[PDB]
């Protein structure tokens, strides 16, 4: 019976985010993608190195301004927070 149709799961397999260093007032960015499930200390990772900045001074947070715990996945990350992100120095 209808009981027995379920949707399990939903999601998108490729998260992006456009991440912006907001203390320099070009405002430049950069759009990365990764696997819905990555850790999101490797979207950190991934983009202290593509800004050039240590990944231990760094910190991504929120557009609004707020932080993120790092022990969640990319996917989490984008339902709560969607695409636009800041990287700052910590």
């Amino acid at each position: 019976g209808p009981e027995a149709f379920v949707v399990e799961e939903e999601g998108m397999s490729k998260v992006s985010f456009k991440i912006t260093l907001t203390s320099d007032p070009r405002l430049p960015y950069k759009v990365l993608s990764v696997p819905e499930s990555t850790p999101f200390t490797a979207v950190l990772k991934f983009a202290a190195e593509e800004f050039k900045v240590p990944a231990a001074t760094s910190a991504i947070i929120t557009n609004d301004g707020i932080g993120i715990n790092p022990a969640q996945t990319a996917g989490n990350v984008f339902l709560k927070h969607g695409s636009e992100l800041r990287i700052i120095p910590r």
